[PDB]
């Protein structure tokens, strides 16, 4: 019981999405309504409505890089009001007083509910961006800068801060560094676009040769280094500050710790089952640290948002309506997208 909405949505394994309509909550005290201008589409969405863990829960409805329109709102709620292009991250919820966050890291936290294939605190299962509507909590709904596109500020919600707050958290912001960001795509590119606007000598490594177009001339990359290649990069000995992990499965790390002079950082950001390897001894070489960072806090998400701004940020994005998803998909397998994908929901979603 709170009002019902309708939206597209997967059923079993191969993630094909029908139509599906729900009822959602209600707007109080703390949650804040929206009507959902564009969402958006990333690996993450295949990789859940696919299973890929084995872990996929159906009725399923994708979507966690959203943005539009608040229709209501709380009792309690006094940070938005009605009518702000809000936008909203990839959690939903999270419990209060475990001190993960009561300074600020509320993604590490081990009660935060997802925007979708989740329960939520009532118990519905937690649906999507996928959908003409929704209700978030008012603490995990950010508001959006006077200026910033809803298309443009959409991929940012959850890729765009993805790598901001690993620039942030292990010193890597202040000017000059070098960076050399792995696998070009999704969580690469925001990551080349982020760090060289911080004033950082990047350079992108790769599988291919292929992504050399959307890197030097497109990206702003000062380099394009081949991952398999030797050669190339034995001459990129003690180079780089930190290096940035999107490659999604198991790759051997020695190969890319290489890359790092004395204290530099291995930040592999990809969901990577099986165990990864590593010799302590290089590590104990340059005195080199290996980490993992998963995606933002509210308030970096804040920041982020409002950084991209100032430092004016963007990706071209094929805006698709909402009746193109499964072939916009079968497009992200085939990795064509051009560049990125926004689906805005301002098509096809009515009834049944
Ligand atoms: N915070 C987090 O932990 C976080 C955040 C967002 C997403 N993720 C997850 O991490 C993954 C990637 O991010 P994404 O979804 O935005 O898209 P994505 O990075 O575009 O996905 C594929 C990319 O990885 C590279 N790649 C693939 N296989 C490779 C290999 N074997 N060796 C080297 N490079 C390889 C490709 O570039 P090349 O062909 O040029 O090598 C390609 O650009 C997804 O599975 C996503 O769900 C994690
Ligand atoms: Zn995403
Ligand atoms: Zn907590």
């Amino acid at each position: 019981a709170e009002r019902k909405t309708t939206g597209w949505a997967a059923r079993d394994p191969s993630g094909i999405l029908s139509p599906y309509t729900y009822t959602l909550r209600e707007t109080g005290p703390e949650d804040v309504n929206i009507r959902i201008i564009c969402c958006g589409i990333c690996h993450t969405d295949l990789h859940q409505t696919k299973n890929d863990l084995g872990m996929s829960n159906y009725p399923m409805v994708p979507g966690h890089e959203v943005v539009g329109e608040v229709v209501e709102v709380g009792s309690d709620v006094s940070k938005f009001t009605v009518g702000d292009i809000v936008g909203v991250g990839c959690l939903v919820g999270c419990c209060g007083g475990c001190s993960p966050c009561e300074r600020d890291l509320e993604q590490y936290c081990p009660k935060k509910i997802w925007s979708y294939n989740d329960v939520y605190i009532n118990g519905q299962p937690t649906q999507g961006g996928f959908a003409k509507a929704t209700v978030v909590h008012q603490k995990f709904v950010v508001k959006i800068p006077e200026g910033m596109a809803v298309e443009q500020a959409a991929p940012l919600l959850c890729a765009g801060v993805t790598v901001y707050s690993p620039l942030s958290h292990f010193g890597l912001k202040q000017p000059g560094l070098r960076g050399g960001i792995l696998g070009l795509g999704g969580v690469g590119h925001m990551g080349v676009k982020i760090a060289k606007a911080m004033g950082h000598h990047v350079t992108v490594i790769s599988s291919s040769n292929k992504k050399r177009e959307e890197a030097l001339q497109d990206l702003g990359a000062d380099d394009y280094v081949i991952g398999s290649d030797q050669a190339k990069m034995s001459e990129l000995a003690d180079s780089l500050d930190y290096v940035i992990d999107t490659v999604p499965v198991h790759h051997a790390l020695e190969p890319y710790l290489s890359l790092l002079k004395l204290d530099g950082k291995l930040i592999l950001m990809g969901v990577i089952n099986n165990p990864l390897q590593f010799l302590t001894p290089l590590l104990m070489l340059g005195r080199k640290v290996i980490t993992g960072s998963f995606i933002g806090s509210m308030k970096e998400t804040e920041e982020m948002l409002e950084f991209c701004k100032e430092k004016g940020l963007s990706s071209i994005i094929e805006v698709v309506k909402m009746d193109y998803v499964n072939t916009a998909f079968e497009r992200l397998e085939k990795n064509d997208v051009r560049y990125r994908f926004v689906v805005d929901v301002e098509g096809s979603n009515l009834d049944a």
